């Protein structure tokens, strides 16, 4: 009855983890994420799995590099425990911006997903892929499940007056999410676009920037001026990941970027610590369930539609 594991080995990126099981009235199974003195990965399980279906939970925590050895290793120490089914909690699930193929490189995200299933994976829970169609990329099951329901009620939370407010789209590709929000909310909806431009009203009003991630800052804050310099009062950044890494924060702290709402999808105590202009919001709840049904055998009709 719940067999969740973590392949954490810091113990703050295992605070959602933590937090998940809580929800569940389970408890973590019990096992060592070791560190060989030469770099080496090591996981052992401490207690039997035979012919049980097992939870795994990562998070990404900067060293991505790691984190998923950790986890595929975890994975393969599993399936050699004879796991039935192994699923993959992925939040964030990384190398997602490597999902395109830039010059001759690679589409490294479906390398990953192929390793992945190689370790052992039955299946992944994840949330808000990058491209929807990277689902693709899995020879497994897959349930891409959606933050909106959540950081939509924020927007109608504490967003004074958020019916002023015009959802905006920091990017062309970013153009979409930022529709289903518009097309929720019943707002308005402008797109950012180098000779940077807004394309739509914004002025007089509170701008919502809305994004997946929220990696390199650098745009989402020349987005910001130019909100600014377009007549927007008040500028928010909604994201569903929020790994905010290197000097992001302090970047959004000298911008005039108002507030930025992230979710617990991806570890950030210190960088919200750096800038208290980053609110967060908690998911765990959506995992909670989602990692209930399945387990149950039962619908996940709830979480999609």
């Amino acid at each position: 009855g719940y067999r969740v594991f973590s392949a954490n080995s810091t113990a703050a990126c295992t605070e959602l983890a933590k937090r998940i099981t809580e929800r569940l009235g389970a408890e973590l199974g019990k096992s060592v994420v070791y560190q060989e003195t030469n770099g080496e990965t090591r996981v052992e399980i401490k207690e039997s799995v035979r012919g049980q279906d097992i939870f795994i939970i990562q998070t990404i925590p900067r060293d991505v590099n790691t984190a998923v050895m950790e986890l595929l290793i975890m994975a393969y120490a599993l399936k050699t425990a004879c796991a039935r089914n192994i699923i993959g909690v992925i939040p964030y699930f990384p190398y997602s911006k490597q999902s395109k193929m830039r010059k001759r490189g690679s589409i490294v995200c479906k390398l990953l997903a192929s390793m992945l299933a190689k370790a052992g994976l039955t299946h992944i829970i994840t949330m808000d892929l990058h491209q929807k169609e990277i689902q693709g990329f899995f020879s497994f099951p897959v349930d891409n499940l959606r933050a909106s329901p959540f950081l939509l009620q924020y927007i109608q939370e504490e967003i004074p007056n958020y019916r002023n407010a015009v959802i905006v789209a920091k990017s062309p590709d970013a153009a979409k999410r930022a529709q289903s929000y518009a097309e929720r909310l019943r707002l308005g909806l402008a797109v950012i676009h180098p000779p940077i431009t807004v394309v739509g009203d914004v002025g007089g009003r509170i701008a919502i920037i809305v994004d997946d991630i929220i990696d390199d800052v650098e745009s989402f804050v020349a987005a910001a001026e130019i909100l600014k310099e377009r007549g927007a009062y008040k500028i928010y950044v909604m994201a569903t990941h929020g790994i905010l890494s290197a000097e992001a924060p302090r970047l959004i702290e000298e911008s005039s970027v108002d507030e930025v709402v992230v979710t617990n999808t991806v570890p950030h105590e210190v960088q919200k610590l750096q800038c208290p202009k980053i609110k967060t919001v908690d998911i765990s709840l959506i995992l909670s369930e989602a990692i209930r049904r399945i387990h149950n055998g039962e619908s996940m009709a709830y979480l999609f539609r």
